[PDB]
């Protein structure tokens, strides 16, 4: 059981309609869709760094695919297929096993194709997936487009990832190991949302992303954070820092005027929307809680910091 | 230094006029020409097993484009753009300079963009490019498309970078740490190759996959390989242990009837083309030496094995 015995037998799977030609050759090649861009992506998990060691590979084969799709989903676009870039340091069938069957339960769930990758041995476990999706020309949701007077609006739950990461057995460690890209959202907010970021370092700093892409500011509310009901029972200046700190959620931060938002209200989500705040003109992210200014020092996920 | 200020100080040159929507937003952009499939590729490079640990930054920049660009030659397409992901051990600007500056050598002796990545502290230097082409729709050269009586033609040299891996220092490591995307011969080799793959693991090895994909067996001539005068003045049994099993070439082997051979022997080539053996209707790879069957076992380069 060498590299190319391995791609056969665990990463090597049919695809959906619409690959001219994947695995098997130097490249693969994909046929256009017409009048769209492509849009694409390619984030590195690094084991122990990523997620814990002691991971299940099918969690890591699913979050390796969630966190790229997460990428697509915020320009707003419809993902398509992915490259599976991964260094082994050894041979393992049933990690092999669960590890294919995490990518593939992730990709069939959102209409993805596994069309291609690289196989290597490394000293450590390290994944990079690149991926694929399409966009109707132009209509592209960018980190800059934030206007002032515009909602800031999150998607889902903010913080589960980070307290499941400290209190790992708990339930809310289901929401580190899997994270739920939020695909049809973001495609619903296509022409609808003015920004749009997804929160993978922490909602203040990805905030922040687009803030000083757009040039603006924005006074965030927290009592209106999504928070589990598992934080809203602990101390609130903790309770803060998993949700505008702690990174991990894959949720979708997005701006979006007053008017457009009772449209987005009016179709059927399968996701909840939450509003937390909104765009103001001083360049500045500032906090209010009960009424009242909320001074705080928040830090989110960043390498080498 | 941290990771949002390495990605500007280093990787966020101005993007190129042909990319929709370059680094700084969740994905990149691009608008695919028309009538044109696209062609995707990604390799990774560990560091002590792509390349010797001490192999200078600039270098492993170089070689980390130029394996990817080979892959997209490989299919007789024109490479557009890459993504660059990275995972570090520690900043080290003069490290990080250099590095960046063999990435964007490499892309701008190509015409690519860099356009996107990911930055992450790892515990071992890892790289992953992805690399993107645009080739005329169908016009692919695969490696299933071989027919016996095509000639078995490699560009350039063999052997060469596995020479210089075992010879540190002597001039033919330049072979191993710089080597030659075949760009334009690709590009040439579109509607001319019935088959095509380039030389990363071993020629016979990569020729191995041809055959296998085409369902056809090829006879090599020993003493048409293309090898550099050092290698022909070493013995004979460990030059074509370089020249067959070395790999790191990157030069492209493919298969052409004697027809469209002459075409492409009236093209302007950057490249020397050589005619090493033909494609036979049994399903081995023999070689030839002097006239006589000459046995001969080799394997390739290949992870775990
Ligand atoms: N883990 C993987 N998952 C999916 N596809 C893969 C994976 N690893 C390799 N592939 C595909 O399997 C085929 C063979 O891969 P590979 O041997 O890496 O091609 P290559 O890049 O031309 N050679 P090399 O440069 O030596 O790695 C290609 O079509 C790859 O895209
Ligand atoms: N080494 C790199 N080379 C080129 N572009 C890069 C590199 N690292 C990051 N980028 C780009 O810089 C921007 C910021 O990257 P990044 O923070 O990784 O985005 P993100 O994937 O949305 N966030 P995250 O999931 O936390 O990594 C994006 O446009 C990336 O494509
Ligand atoms: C063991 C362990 N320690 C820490 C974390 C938290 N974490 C790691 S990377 C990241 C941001 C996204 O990464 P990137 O920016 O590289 O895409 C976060 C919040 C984890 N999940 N597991
Ligand atoms: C230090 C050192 N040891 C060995 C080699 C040789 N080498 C490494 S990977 C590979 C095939 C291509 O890799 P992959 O199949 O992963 O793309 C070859 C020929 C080297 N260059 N440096
Ligand atoms: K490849
Ligand atoms: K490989
Ligand atoms: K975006
Ligand atoms: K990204
Ligand atoms: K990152
Ligand atoms: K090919
Ligand atoms: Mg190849
Ligand atoms: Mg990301
Ligand atoms: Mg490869
Ligand atoms: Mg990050
Ligand atoms: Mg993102
Ligand atoms: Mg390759
Ligand atoms: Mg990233
Ligand atoms: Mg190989």
């Amino acid at each position: 059981m060498a590299e190319f015995s391995i791609i056969d037998q665990y990463f090597n799977r049919q695809s959906h309609p619409d690959v001219a030609l994947g695995i098997g050759d130097d490249s693969a090649l994909i046929t256009p869709p017409p009048n769209q861009q492509l849009v694409i992506c390619a984030d590195t998990l690094v084991a122990g760094r990523h997620f814990p060691l002691e991971t299940s590979p099918h969690a890591i084969g699913w979050k390796s695919v969630a966190v790229n799709l997460s990428d697509i989903a915020a320009m707003g676009a419809k993902p398509h297929s992915i490259l599976l870039a991964i260094s082994l340091p050894q041979v393992d069938h049933e990690w092999l096993e669960g590890f294919s069957q995490g990518i593939y339960d992730c990709c069939n769930q959102f209409g993805v194709a596994l069309i291609g990758g690289d196989t290597t041995q490394g000293p450590h476990l390290t994944i990079t997936v690149t991926a694929m999706g399409w966009i109707e020309t132009g209509k592209a949701v960018l980190r800059s487009g934030a206007k002032v007077g515009d909602y800031v609006c999150v998607s889902g739950q903010i913080g589960d990832a980070a307290y499941g990461l400290q209190h790992l057995g708990h339930s809310l460690q289901q929401r580190l190991d899997y994270p739920t890209p939020r695909c049809k959202l973001g495609e619903e907010l296509k022409g609808l949302a003015s920004s749009m970021i997804d929160v993978s370092d922490g909602l203040a700093q990805d905030l922040g992303h687009i803030l000083k892409a757009s040039k603006v500011g924005a006074r965030l509310i927290l009592e209106k954070l999504p928070v589990d009901p598992v934080l809203q029972q602990i101390e609130e200046q903790q309770r803060w820092q998993y949700a505008l700190a702690g990174g991990d959620d894959y949720e979708l931060c997005f701006t979006i005027t007053p008017q457009n938002y009772e449209k987005l209200l009016q179709k059927q989500l399968d996701v909840k929307i939450t509003m937390i705040g909104q765009i103001v003109e001083q360049t500045k992210l500032t906090f209010e809680h009960l009424g009242s200014d909320y001074p705080l020092q928040i830090h989110g996920y960043q390498h080498f910091a």
